[PDB]
């Protein structure tokens, strides 16, 4: 019957570890991506499951998260190699009725660990499920140029930056209206990058993360690439105008306001007001 | 028989988009494009034609475009999605008798609607035909990465504009000798907007709206293609130039009249003098 | 019998232009590509011979040129559609006993005539031959765009250019020693422009116009990208190095003496001089 | 039997050295590749191996790689052409009991040898299985664009710039704590320059040679590619940062000394001084 690779859920992986290595946001083993999915999804497709399901013990329960089974990117491996060998570099956890772990179902293979930001991510990925009312099911971090670039030069604030991405394009405002998050810089790796991540995924759905790259949470798989793609589309805009002498003329305050009622959107109240 | 999707007119427009879509010009799903067609180029494939086609009223009356069939894209289409599915995302309409509305004759399955910005492309295209008599036939709208950036270091004023275009590359001249249009900044997606951009339309092939794209005109489908590539060029020669310090020596006004004679291009009266 | 389309020269024109597409030398229709054929090459395929080969008159004798076969490009195409319609886009011409016309024997289908600059592309052919001896059979023009902004900030003069190009990278040296040459402003398509750039041949393989593009000529075309690839990457460094404020420090010129007497290279003793 | 151009190791060098060709990286015949290989490995070829392997001695004895197999890239070959044909452009070499030469089994055909680089190569491997007891097993070289005009702007010295190649980005002081070398500008293909390169891995796994490129050291393929494309992606990060006027922020020292204990890895303690 039809390979597990040849479904929906897998195929949509690749595309989304693939095309993000040809702009260059993925280099060496760069970039994780988490989605969440369904269990009416991965019924049909039991005779690949593996026999012995291996546990490892979670850091801290979320019981919201328990039975619920997720696809995950093998920590350490190479997105462009994942259209090569998928099986190697793409696994699948479930968690348990309990909450406490999850057991490893397919995939992560040659004794495979899932990636190290599990912790960050599932910890966020909780929140953004009870702020829309169980909408997000994807969690986005890539290396890209432009953000990274943009954080040595100007001030790493919300406020700020939030009207300056704004002010880059038109179409920005209509995508990001809760504007964008802001840390300061923390060694990764550890469970305290976990905590300010999921606490900041309240009020934005974009937070940069200070010379590493940036988070993004949105429904499906493409409109999480195309979410992250707008503002650093914006950003190649923004560095190219910097370097050429400096800003002249842009968007007034005037002419925001407008833009917000004709689409129906709140912008944020702390950006505007600057 | 052979189906639609495997004529000219459908593998063409396959063409327009994917190469548009590697440039970076088409993140997501902004831009538009839209292509005007003829009763026997779509005669022998009624197969394929809805059996009940849709209907939808036109906003404002359009007289010149009576009965005339067109392809256009959907809205909320990623122009990269098209060449895995060309029925879920192109569609052809045909205008009624009278100018008030339209009949979806195939394609644009799954309720979809055509583009957002549709009364921007049907008020140029008619009154292009005015200009060109019947030569034009293709209307096109993306965000050019270097041409944004201009704008926000020169001014927006017509005279100033072409010239620096002109001088960018020695072809320029001759690819666009009307120069270029600007308008001021405006909220998109209302209906202001497209009757000024068909006022400027009127004396320029190419009019550009600040922080947001550009807009050509050109009589097939490579012919538009090229008429933007050569832009953008011009715009990204100038980007480094200025970028690095600024311009010396330049083509005189002299030399600049002297090559639209041998071509046989009248050059911008106003703007030459400058 | 494979056609004439299988033959050893035509895949390789392919090549040339379906990689410059993809470098971004060659936007609308800018750009063209002749080689020089012997008569035993196109022995095998007499068979693909039009049974009306038309005759063209030359602007100028060329006496030297006599009975010698050249596959060209027309002129109005597309370099990305070269590889889509061989037929269409690309011919097969022969010169004449006397040396003041070709007839051609294939392809230019549909009234379609070579490019515009073959005056130039004639001219260069004969004084390379007597400058290496029946050994350089191919010419390439492109608009290479690191090179175009050069030449608004640098002296328009052969001396300081070469030597410019020599510091970019340590093989520039080797692989052209004799440096370029660097024409006045001039109009394109005209027979002023060919005998000049003509008379730039007799003492450099790379040849340069103001804000226009590029000349180059080799043994193949493998040997003639690799001219014009290496001459551009030189560009491209300088350009980044001189937005960052200047250079600060490079190669002596003592050092270039060494570089060059263990390769068995003699540099022009003009730019040598600076 | 299968065909040796479906090995695991020549499909490792198709795949290395087409992703180098697409970066932008090895215009021309620049770049080369040599990985070590067991007897077992080529055990199961012997048919295509070649009846009469040419003798070639070494310039120096290199008593340490005797009977060590390795896998080369020829002189003067395009990385373009290598996927169309490797068996011309990659080529095997065996080292003899003596360690006094070495001879060619499978391909390098036509009078084919093996790269110009060869004793810069077999210096440098002799050395690297000494510091790491045999685990490095590839180097690589490539004219890498970004990284090239770094060293026209900034000192060349090795704490200097791998101090600079650490606050690019969070990654690079895990990827390479030892620091990259830099040598003096020196003629290239002379044991000379093999001596002084061979020289700095006793104590880095990465030598930048000025205005020339950089020399690449590790355990696998996978890795070395992603050893150096770390300190590009640092470059690229750090070109865009230089045109906009400099540097603001960026990571601490103080951030810096507690991330190679929070991994457990000894950073360079030259560059920790600065
Ligand atoms: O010494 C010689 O170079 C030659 O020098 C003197 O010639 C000068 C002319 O008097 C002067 O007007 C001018 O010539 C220009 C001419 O007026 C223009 O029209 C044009 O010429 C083109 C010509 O119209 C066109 O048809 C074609 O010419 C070809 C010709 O039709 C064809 O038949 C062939 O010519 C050969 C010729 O038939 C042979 O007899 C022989 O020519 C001898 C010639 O008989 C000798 O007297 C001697 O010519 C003197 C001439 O007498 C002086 O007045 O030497 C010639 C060479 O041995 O060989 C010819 C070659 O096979 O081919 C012709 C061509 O080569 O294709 O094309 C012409 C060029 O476009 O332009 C000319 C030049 O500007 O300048 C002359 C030079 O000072
Ligand atoms: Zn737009
Ligand atoms: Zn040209
Ligand atoms: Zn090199």
């Amino acid at each position: 019957m039809q390979n597990i690779t040849q479904s929906w859920f897998v195929q949509g992986m690749i595309k989304a570890t693939t095309d993000a290595w040809l702009k260059g946001w993925d280099e060496r083993n760069g970039g994780n991506l988490t989605l969440r999915l369904d269990d009416a999804d991965i019924a049909p497709y039991h005779d690949n499951f593996h026999q012995q399901p291996r546990y490892i013990p979670l850091s801290q329960p979320m019981p919201l998260l328990a039975n619920t089974p997720f696809i995950v990117t093998g920590s350490g491996k190479f997105f462009r190699n994942v259209q090569l060998d998928p099986a190697a570099n793409l696994g699948i956890v479930k968690v348990d009725s309990c909450g406490a772990g999850y057991h490893i179902l397919w995939g992560l293979t040659n004794e495979a660990v899932p990636t190290s930001e599990l912790p960050a991510h599932f910890l966020s990925h909780s929140e953004r499920i009870k702020a829309t009312n169980g909408k997000d099911r994807v969690i986005m971090h890539c290396h890209a140029t432009n953000l990274i670039a943009l954080t040595y030069v100007l001030e790493n604030d919300t406020a700020v930056f939030t009207r300056q991405l704004w002010e880059g394009s038109t179409e920005c405002l209509v995508v990001f209206p809760d504007g964008v998050g802001i840390l300061p810089w923390m060694v990764p790796g550890t469970d305290a990058i976990g905590q300010a991540t999921a606490q900041e995924m309240q009020k934005h759905s974009l937070v940069l993360w200070p010379f590493h790259g940036v988070f993004g949470s949105g429904p499906t798989l493409d409109e999480t690439f195309g979410l992250i793609d707008t503002a650093e589309k914006s950003a190649q805009v923004l560095v190219k105008v910097y370097s050429m002498g400096g800003m002249k003329q842009t968007i007034s305050r005037e002419e925001l306001i407008a833009l917000g009622k004709r689409f129906g959107v709140t912008p944020l109240a702390s950006a505007l007001a600057l």
